């Protein structure tokens, strides 16, 4: 009879299933969605109470400040291997991952209407009073881990040793302060109260984050698997996957939970992602000796001589001989290039 | 060239009845080519060795 109309031709899925699924040898223009999540880091006060902080401490003298571990909120983390791109391309060329887009949700939001539970009584006969209050949704997402900035509040506060905090700070660190640039190499222990991330170092990845900070605001939480963040540059390259991984970064903290005695502390929800990937020929910016350096430098013996570089060496001096040129009539002369042309004191 | 081996020989019985193992050597004769081959991993996976 009469035959349909040709269906539209859709991308042809290979393999889906989980991580062991990457390795497939697969053509150029393969195309990989990497679906994940993370955990929030809220300081899980004891086994029953996961998500949750320890509760708030205060009033705290501002030169005695000692918070505890377990009422910081921290950033959470994670590295997705991928496999290589194994390839035989020509006049130093390569093929890594690209995040060309992602697409994130924030996992658990109808969870807050649980209002008889523990909270407190919103009014004489009320319900229970709902999470409210400063929150923060932070995402990021690259090829690199986030390297992120040392600003916090408060100098003189005393961490505990689970959490890694800016290296000896100062009355400039409470403002921008140089000296304390870190990365993002750890899960659960840079907390969000120190570390912002760096706006001026993060060139492979794209980090989004909003803050609303309020004694009482709402909690404005969308969801939709139809909105998608592109990833892509100015000059159309996303985050490229330098070693073959993907850095993927997050924080939410929602709002303060107020128990039924008044006392109050943190709450977080997951967060889910969805990279999109690809495979980008790029070029080798780096010379073939850097290779060699390495390999020699792992097998020749490290020798303990007199030195022989540095502000006490003792090559006196070194002459570059290049080309004829006529007899000049000045032996110690001296000649050098200066910025770009062969110039010649005296 | 990796050669492993494992022989017990059976139980010597000593004079008080004590039994205990007994293993004796293994020869091995390998006789060995030369295979050409493909370079599995060429200077991307090479200089990504060192990123790593
Ligand atoms: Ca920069």
């Amino acid at each position: 009879p009469k035959k349909p109309k040709e269906p539209v031709q859709v991308p042809k899925l290979l393999i889906k299933g989980g991580v062991e699924v990457l390795e497939v040898k697969t053509g150029v223009d393969a195309i990989t969605e990497v679906e994940c999540f993370l955990n929030p880091e809220m300081g899980d006060p004891d086994e029953n109470l996961r998500g949750f902080s320890l509760k708030l401490s205060a009033e705290n003298d501002f030169s005695s400040d000692s918070p505890e571990r377990k009422m910081l909120p921290c950033y959470s983390t994670a590295r997705i291997p991928l496999p290589n791109l194994n390839e035989d391309l020509t006049c130093g060329n390569l093929l890594m991952w690209e995040a060309v887009t992602v697409q994130t949700e924030v996992i658990g939001i109808t969870s807050m209407l649980n209002l008889h539970a523990g909270s407190q009584k919103v009014h004489e006969h009320g319900g229970g009073k709902p999470i409210q209050g400063s929150n923060f949704h932070f995402f990021a997402v690259g090829g690199d881990p986030l390297e992120m900035q040392g600003v916090l509040m408060n100098y003189r506060t005393k961490y505990p040793d689970g959490t890694i905090t800016p290296k000896n700070p100062t009355a400039q660190s409470q403002v921008m302060n140089t000296d304390h640039k870190a990365y993002l190499d750890k899960n659960n222990a840079y907390p969000v109260e120190c570390w912002v991330p760096d706006p001026s170092r993060n060139e492979n990845t794209r980090y989004f984050g909003t803050f609303t900070g309020g004694e009482n605001v709402p909690p404005v939480l969308h969801v939709t698997n139809t909105a998608t963040t592109v990833l892509l540059d100015e000059q159309g390259v996303g985050p490229l996957c330098k070693a073959d991984s993907l850095y993927v970064s997050a924080a939410d903290i929602c709002g303060l939970f107020t128990n039924s005695s008044g006392t109050q502390q943190w709450r977080g929800l997951a967060r889910y992602f969805k990279i999109r990937l690809r495979k980008r020929s790029v070029k080798n910016p780096y010379p073939i000796s850097f290779l060699l350096s390495d390999l020699i430098n792992r097998r020749t013996q490290r020798v303990d001589g007199q030195p022989m570089y540095g502000m006490e060496s003792q090559v006196e001096e070194v002459r570059v001989f290049d080309g004829t040129e006529r007899l000049p009539g000045d032996p110690d002369m001296i000649r050098y290039i200066d910025k770009q042309g062969q110039l010649q004191t005296k």
